[PDB]
Parts: structure tokens; C-alpha cells; sequence
């Protein structure tokens, strides 16, 4: 019953030593696998310190900003989250399928929110990319077509690892 012998994850990852203090940070998921997931909107992850996690989205007006805190686990590739009673249903484990750290990551769990299964892929959300141009209403979606844009060959490589493609997955941030 712990990450080393969990059973819900169906691929094997690239980057099982995962550099957990290289993965942190910030996080905007961009679309998956799972229609279910897509009522919530624009989702940024914010990985800190040794084990915190902050999450926020909205619904698809934008509208009803929910955050929902936890704390997470790591072994190597491998992380659980354990959400505040709030976010329950997204409590789960999950795992890092490919990363190059910098830009984007691949990552796979099992959350009841999904219906139990998710592959979803993920860009990140910085400061240094990211310069609200003060009058966008659509300021995350913009960045997140550029920054999937900008690095979509390394995304779609290691997609087709997993027997994907970018266009089959259901856009979850516009
Ligand atoms: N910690 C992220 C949990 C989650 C995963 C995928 C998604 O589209 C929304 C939430």
C-alpha cells in the first residue's frame, strides 16, 4: 500500500531518479487524457520547500478560483498527494514520466476526479516567461499555447514514448 508497490500506474518512466528539488516550482496543465478533468481550468501546480504543494484552477468562465493545499511525497519518479479534505478527490498517486525540468513534464495518476486514470501534460508556469500584458483577458491560455508551441517536438517525442499524440488529448487551459 505504499508508492514502491503501487499498482494503478500503467507506464514505466524515463526519469525514475528524478531530481525532486529540480522539478519543483510552478506548473500550468495543459491538457490530458481525461474528460472529466476539464471543468477545471487553467490548473497550476506550486511544488515548494521539502513537501508543499498549492494547487489552483478555475471553472471554464473563469469564474470560481479554488485553491486547494497539500502535502506531497517523493521517491524518485513517484509522488503522492495528500490534499486537505477539500481536494479529496484528487489525492492520489501519481507519477513524473518524462521531464526536462526546465520546460514541460509528462506525468500519469490515478484521482477519483479522473475516473481513476490520467496522463497529462504539464509546462512551467514562471515569471521569467510569463508578463501579464496588462489587457489580456486570456492571459494563461495565450502563454500556455506558446510555451506547448515552443517546446512541442521534446513533447511530442516522448508522447509517442507512451503511445500518444498532443492532438488526442483534451485541452484543459482554452
Ligand atoms: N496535482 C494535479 C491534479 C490534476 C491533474 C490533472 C488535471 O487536469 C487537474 C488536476
Amino acid at each position: 500500500d505504499t508508492l514502491a508497490n503501487e499498482d494503478c500506474f500503467r507506464h514505466e518512466s524515463l526519469v525514475p531518479n528524478l531530481d525532486y528539488e529540480r522539478f519543483r516550482g510552478s506548473w500550468i496543465i495543459a491538457a490530458g487524457t481525461s474528460e472529466a478533468l476539464t471543468q477545471y481550468k487553467c490548473w497550476i501546480d506550486r511544488f515548494s520547500y521539502d513537501d508543499a504543494l498549492v494547487s489552483k484552477y478555475t471553472d471554464s468562465q473563469g469564474k470560481n478560483r479554488t485553491t486547494i493545499r497539500g502535502r506531497t511525497k517523493f521517491e524518485g519518479n513517484k509522488f503522492t498527494i495528500d490534499y486537505n479534505d477539500k481536494g479529496k478527490a484528487f489525492s492520489a498517486p501519481y507519477s513524473v514520466l518524462a521531464t526536462d525540468y526546465e520546460n514541460y513534464a509528462i506525468v500519469e495518476g490515478c484521482p477519483a476526479a479522473a475516473n481513476g486514470h490520467v496522463i497529462y501534460v504539464q509546462l512551467r508556469m514562471t515569471l521569467r516567461r510569463f508578463h501579464p500584458k496588462l489587457g489580456d483577458k486570456e492571459m494563461l491560455q495565450h502563454y500556455t499555447l506558446d510555451q506547448v508551441n515552443q517546446n512541442k517536438k521534446a513533447i511530442e517525442e516522448d508522447l509517442k514514448h507512451f503511445n500518444l499524440k498532443y492532438e488526442d488529448l483534451h485541452s484543459t487551459c482554452h
